[PDB]
């Protein structure tokens, strides 16, 4: 029954909010729909794998909030293997390379690849992180899919193929499904193309020893009986003095304030009294999450390292079930494994197969790409289709179709009376990530502290000191990268 | 508690299913979220208006199922006023015309307008009504917005402007929001461009005397206590022998079968056990409804008729709050009124204003369009914003953004164990309309009768005899209309001669 704040959802965002409020002296309850905490993070333990992340997993430089929270909880990170060569597999053949970016040798193609990435970052600099709908060309870019943008910008099929794979991997959606404004904002608010795609010095630098699921589990340990598992919220009543929150199993909770820490569209699962205002009522029907199967194949040894491959593969083509892989071997060098993502329309297509049929397709692919028969002899397989989850709706995050961000965007974190909004989707830096979940949960908690007169308005949005354990190198561009002409630019110059 | 079939939703689709099942001898319960039946149809009665439809309203030729159902219930139709001239207002000026279509004088613009409508219908003929994702070019057309299709097809701004207003009016959404495959399907399954847009011989020919809300109300009268108002469904359990359906007010219903007769995305409001299959789970998050305010301004007299205007206005321009109007005077000639739609992004924009501020904007617009100061003296005003409705989500219907129809389309009316799907969105002829609600409700009911061994598979989909009261004239094209070249076609024909 009675408390100061009810938090709906026990993922990273809901747990970070509740921890903050608890640490401030307020009485808090977390209502969680599933029989576990963690939401879009999930760590499986069994004897074969020891532990494995089946949801969110990677952290890296500039993600200072998730790094500080995990450190305080007693977690350690380790580095993803990127010692040996990366592989770019294109038109049925493998090209090993070093550095973050796959090299291009044809000169025209070179100019086209260079101009595409540069243009993405240029366009991003006109987009405010906390208000993308205030971009000078907000409407024009929002009324256009990423597919239309790629068609205009890319003068070669080679650049257009790589840019498409880039979109599919970042947001688990097809280029024709997503707004150009929304995708450019998304990349920008992660620090740009280089920062988002890199292992070393980027979003994929590190993982947590023991799994990322420990973040939510350890906060639940701190909160004890305040966390209520298998309590899906069905009903929120704001007509009276205290807010009334009802669960599916017929319990009633009473509070001064609520934080909703669930993906925006999952707000549909709740019946509101009084009805939601018009813009939010419609927004929550307009914001799907992407589609992905995360798959991990285990091997006796990390045999790719013997051929001077790190295990990172960038794989083009319609036939490949998996477009991107990373080494998932434990820091000690055992439980050798390759992690890969089956993205967007391939997730829909390959979900019809059996677990065993998917394993066979992956092994045959890895054998071609790595040039090794050893890939045909897996010792174990784990996978998770996020599309089938009632209380997630997909992964990694919410995407915006064309027209939606400019029309409904400003409503995402706008309070509805005594309901405040957290969840990674409402963040302004690494929104879509575990980092964004922490930002949003702690910000929504402070909005409530301010409404209670406990802190100045000044203190709702708080900056984060840089991690000493995971420092960031700055992103640099060369003179030639900055000044080489586009393909049409070279044509004008002719 | 116990019955044969629980129907979720008391709109036209849910009420048509329940009536069919009841007439067959089964015990049915209808669970309705609101304190009223009718859903996206709603008839307001007060002394000033007598009655007025604030939601779905128009019916016309080829809509035989809604006409038969209403006739059996004892309802009458009357004809929408189209006796005098239509108006096309473009670039701040009005051009009166007769006939269904605004005339085009410039021969280039004329070739462009002719080729646009023709191409829409040509592309539609490649799209199966019952399976749009089977079109030969389904993927290509689905990966493209209507805005991209218009940019490629229309070689004049004038054709592009009119085509845009056409999309906004048909599906209450912007061209950049909707799949090209979905929109071409939607028009095709209503019988094509002419049938969808027309008053005389089209979708807008008629209304029901007394209002369309009487359809649902009269079925409720037939069913008596079997209809449960203010019972929003929150939970469906299929793990046991009988299906368990729970409501928000804590009642439990038990049944052999369930029909879900709610817009697909409103399925999100229900918690399922076991969880929905993957494709449905994701589909219901990908299918929004459009945005519209329906507004009716009353006058002492239908003064536009005196100037030889019927009251139909097609109004282009960003400044105009309303893009389309119809005479909404009663068949007896009293309660003179103009009905207009505020569509898509304007519904969002103008919802910020007060009721009085919106009234003033409309009157000032009608005064320019009709050239009449009388338009500035309204006697009464009614309106309804559908965007604010928790148990509709918008109006008129569900649209599909790019990429969705080909990936998730085939799952819309696919049964999930003992749950069968009705609602106008699952229809194959006039989906989006009251007609489609009847088709879908009656088909879902017969799917259940078949599962119960009461009818052959053969009988699930049933054709409908043509209405004798509202007959359909066929849609004809002239020789010139069929064979005049497009703009690029004329240009090719100029490249060829010179050589
Ligand atoms: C899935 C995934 C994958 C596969 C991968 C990845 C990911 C994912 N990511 C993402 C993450 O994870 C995220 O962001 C996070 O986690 C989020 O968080 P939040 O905000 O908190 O949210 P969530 O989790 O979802 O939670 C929520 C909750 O709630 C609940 N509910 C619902 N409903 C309800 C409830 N309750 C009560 N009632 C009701 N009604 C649920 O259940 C839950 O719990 C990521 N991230 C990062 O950071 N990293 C990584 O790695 C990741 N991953 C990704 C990527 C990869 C590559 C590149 C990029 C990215
Ligand atoms: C809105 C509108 C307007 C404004 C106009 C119009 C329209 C609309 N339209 C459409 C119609 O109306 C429709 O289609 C119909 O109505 C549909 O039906 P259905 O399918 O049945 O569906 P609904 O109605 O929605 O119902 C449902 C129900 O359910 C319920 N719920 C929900 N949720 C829930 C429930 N319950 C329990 N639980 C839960 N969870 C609700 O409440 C409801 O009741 C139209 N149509 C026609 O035909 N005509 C016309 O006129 C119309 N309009 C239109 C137009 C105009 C112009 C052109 C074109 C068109």
């Amino acid at each position: 029954n009675k408390c100061d704040v009810v938090v709906v959802g026990g993922g990273i965002s809901g747990m970070a909010a509740a921890k903050l409020l608890h640490d401030s002296g307020l009485n808090v309850v977390v209502l969680e729909a599933r029989d576990r905490v963690g939401g879009r993070t999930y760590t499986l333990r069994n004897q074969k794998v020891k532990y494995v992340d089946l949801g969110g997993s990677y952290v890296g430089p500039t993600q200072n909030r998730i790094l500080r929270l995990a450190k305080e909880l007693g977690l350690e990170t380790y580095k993803v293997n990127e010692v040996e060569r990366l592989i770019h597999h294109v038109k049925g053949k493998s090209y090993p390379f070093r550095g973050p970016f796959p090299p291009v040798w044809n000169p025209i193609t070179y100019l086209d690849h260079n101009n595409f990435w540069r243009t993405m970052d240029d366009m991003g600099r006109e987009i405010p992180s906390d208000a993308p709908w205030k971009a000078p060309l907000a409407e024009e870019w929002d009324n256009m899919t990423m597919k239309e943008l790629l068609d205009k910008l890319c003068w070669t099929e080679s650049a257009k193929q790589l840019a498409t794979l880039f979109v599919n991997l970042c947001v688990t959606a097809e280029t024709h499904e997503v707004s150009a404004l929304w995708f450019l904002w998304y990349v920008k608010q992660c620090g740009g193309t280089t920062r988002i795609i890199s292992t070393t010095n980027g979003g994929q630098e590190r993982k947590f020893v023991g799994g990322s699921g420990q973040v939510s589990e350890r906060i639940m340990d701190l909160l004890g009986d305040r966390v209520k598992l298998e309590r899906p919220v069905i009903y929120i009543d704001q007509t009276r003095e205290n807010v009334l929150v009802e669960t599916l199993n017929h319990e009633m909770y009473e509070a001064k304030y609520v934080i909703s820490a669930i993906p925006p569209t999952l707000g549909m699962k709740i019946h509101f009294n009084p009805p939601l205002p018009m813009m939010r009522n419609q927004m929550i029907t307009r914001v799907p999450l992407g589609s992905v199967i995360k798959c991990i194949v285990y091997y006796k040894e990390p045999f790719w390292r013997k051929k001077d491959y790190c295990g990172t593969m960038i794989i083009d083509g319609e036939e490949a079930p998996v477009a991107y892989t990373l080494d998932d071997t434990k820091p000690e060098g055992n439980y050798a494994a390759i992690m890969g993502f089956i993205l967007a329309h391939k997730a829909r297509k390959l979900a019809r197969l059996t677990k065993e049929e998917r394993l066979k397709k992956l092994c045959e692919l890895y054998a071609k790409v790595l040039g090794s028969l050893e890939a045909l002899e897996p010792v174990h397989y784990e996978e998770k289709n996020w599309c089938e989850e009632q209380y997630s709706g997909g992964c990694y995050t919410t995407y915006f179709p064309p027209g939606i961000l400019t029309q409904y965007g400003r409503v995402l974190r706008q309070p509805v009376d005594r309901i405040y909004f957290a969840g990674t989707e409402t963040a302004t830096h690494w929104s879509g990530y575990m980092e964004g979940a922490v930002e949003a949960g702690e910000r929504a908690a402070r909005e409530i502290l301010h409404a209670m007169g406990k802190i100045p308005e000044d203190e709702i949005w708080q900056s984060e000191p840089e991690s000493v354990d995971v420092p960031a190198q700055p992103i640099t561009t060369t003179f030639l990268e900055r000044h080489l002409p586009s393909v049409p630019g070279l044509l004008r110059l002719i």
